[PDB]
């Protein structure tokens, strides 16, 4: 149908958007301690910590098959990405506040974001 092309044609430019969004957040990790997945040869027990492992490179490869049905869930990601990083790691190290930096830095890119997805539809 013309109908499900229309829908194809809104997921496409969704993607369009999310793909300038994640390049933007992945700006604002130039240490790239978030870019690749956690090595479980390197961690061993790390999912033992962590339930929902999340990177950059994953969510690209999820991005790029059109798999994110909304902004939502690619917050949702993201936060990931955070909020793992914040529990297995201490307060005091650089991979904890590499991540607080993210963070803070990433919410003016998504505040703005939210609004285009809105205004756009």
């Amino acid at each position: 149908s013309m109908e499900q092309v229309a829908m194809e044609l809104r997921l496409t430019e969704l993607t369009r958007l999310l793909r300038s969004v994640l390049d933007q957040l992945q700006d604002k990790d130039p240490a790239r301690i978030f870019a690749q997945p956690v090595s479980l040869k390197e961690v061993p027990d790390y999912l033992d910590h962590i339930k929902h492992p999340m990177d950059f490179a994953t969510m690209r490869k999820r991005l790029e098959a059109q798999g994110y049905k909304n902004l939502h869930e690619f917050e949702e990601d993201f936060d990931l990405i955070i909020d793992n990083c914040m529990k297995y790691n201490a307060r005091d190290t650089v991979f904890y506040r590499a991540a607080v930096r993210l963070r803070d830095q990433g919410g003016v890119v998504l505040r703005q974001a939210r609004r285009e997805v809105d205004s756009i539809g």
